[PDB]
């Protein structure tokens, strides 16, 4: 059913409603103080090779693993599954977390845009629905930053070094 | 004499360069040491080697300041430096470390906003042993150096509090060159 124009408007309705919510509301992660200023958040433009199937490949027992924080003491979640996938010509995998009382898996990733400087150094966030092993969808034009990106104290889970995908990542939110 | 300072100043300098160029728990990344080239510094100037009153916290009190990387680090506030540079009179705060007998004085300047010393700012030691309210001790910001972090390294280094700020540009101690 889904058309390309659906897509490209789901996209775009979800980053001016973000906006909106940053820019103007109490709980915003904008800091109060930066709020006024602020003009809206960078993407790359959105970009369908960048819309892809991962093969979805279930961690057999899974285990409870905690990644770093930026502030904190590690956050504690469990290894989900293995994601595995094609950006152009090359194969890669990223490990999905499963979060205490979310029902999307965490993806927590960096890629050759965080080393380059052009998106945020610490990496960026991707919410994958699991439902219901198969394929799934992995659309980095749906990449986020974290919290603590715009300024704000907040502590933040880190992507381990195992989620670094040797690619440039020329979708989702970018750093400008 | 100044002779004498200058060349216990000089002195160190060398031999920081030697262990960070060469030795094993050097903070260089082992990548860099090969062509790492000495640290940079300002000329070494007696106009910021000043005298500070030394006013000690009356009930010194567990702080936190906010760092690098990680959670925030504990020091105890253990005194206010006052001094001036040089038409101008200018406060720091002096932070007690477990372990260490020198008090920790994170700072930045204008140099820190110019680009011309790290942008996180840098670290001075001062010796408080045995100064009452309000004696002085001595703030040399020829002897002001860098943080872990400045070199590359994810080391966690404790940066400076707001008010550790110094309005003027402090042209002493250690530099960084913003091109690298
Ligand atoms: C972006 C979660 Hg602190
Ligand atoms: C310079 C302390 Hg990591
Ligand atoms: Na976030
Ligand atoms: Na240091």
């Amino acid at each position: 059913t889904d058309t390309d124009d659906a897509w490209r408007a789901r996209i775009a309705a979800h980053r001016a409603d973000k906006d909106e919510f940053l820019a103007t509301h109490d709980q915003s992660p904008i800091p109060p103080a930066d709020r006024g200023a602020f003009d809206g958040l960078r993407y790359f433009d959105i970009d369908a090779s960048f819309r892809v199937a991962a093969r979805y490949q279930p961690a057999r027992d899974p285990e409870a693993v905690e990644l770093e924080t930026t502030r904190g003491p590690p956050a504690e979640y469990t290894r989900a599954a293995v994601l595995g996938f094609d950006l152009g010509d090359s194969h890669h995998t990223l490990t999905a977390f499963r979060v205490e009382g979310e029902s999307s898996l965490f993806v927590p990733f960096t890629d050759e845009t965080t080393d380059d400087g052009r998106t945020y150094e610490h990496g960026r966030y991707l919410d994958v629905d699991p439902a219901g092993g198969d394929e799934v969808a992995l659309d980095f034009n749906l990449a986020y930053n974290p919290f603590c990106a715009y300024g704000g104290s907040f502590s933040c889970a880190l992507p381990p070094a195992d989620n670094h995908v040797p690619a440039a990542i020329t979708a989702g939110e970018r750093v400008d």
